[PDB]
């Protein structure tokens, strides 16, 4: 082994398919949205705590998340409810927020996009 953690699980072989337009409005709005920002790339994969040499990361993080696994559990619809990806987001979101220092570049980059997601949630469809 190392530092980092095998990577969530991101497919359900044993699960049906099946979309909700809520499903769909998470990966067609907000994944898609927030994965084209400026400010996505550090998100877009599991934090590499051995490339970064973060020694403490996985120690403080208890659940590890970020949009790359959102991403593929979104299109191979791993999730069974909109509810499990809206906590996977706010997972992510925090994971950044107590790890990281208040000033940091990390958590600026952080903001924008809770800011952004949290705008496209207010706007979640029924
Ligand atoms: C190496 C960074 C340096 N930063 S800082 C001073 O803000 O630039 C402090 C954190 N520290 C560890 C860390 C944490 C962390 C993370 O939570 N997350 C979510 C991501 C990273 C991360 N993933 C990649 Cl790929 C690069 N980095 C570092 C960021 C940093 C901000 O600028 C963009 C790149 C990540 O790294």
């Amino acid at each position: 082994g190392s530092m980092n953690p095998p990577p969530p699980e991101t497919s359900n072989p044993n699960k049906p398919k099946r979309q909700t337009n809520q499903l769909q409005y998470l990966l067609r709005v907000v994944l898609k949205t927030l994965w084209k920002h400026q400010f996505a790339w550090p998100f877009q994969q599991p934090v590499d705590a051995v490339k970064l040499n973060l020694p403490d990361y996985y120690k403080i993080i208890k659940t590890p998340m970020d949009m790359g696994t959102i991403k593929k559990r979104l299109e191979n619809n791993y999730y069974w409810n909109a509810q499990e990806c809206i906590q996977d987001f706010n997972t992510m979101f925090t994971n950044c927020y107590i790890y990281n220092k208040p000033g940091d570049d990390i958590v600026l980059m952080a903001e924008a996009l809770e800011k952004l997601f949290l705008q496209k949630i207010n706007e979640l469809p029924t």
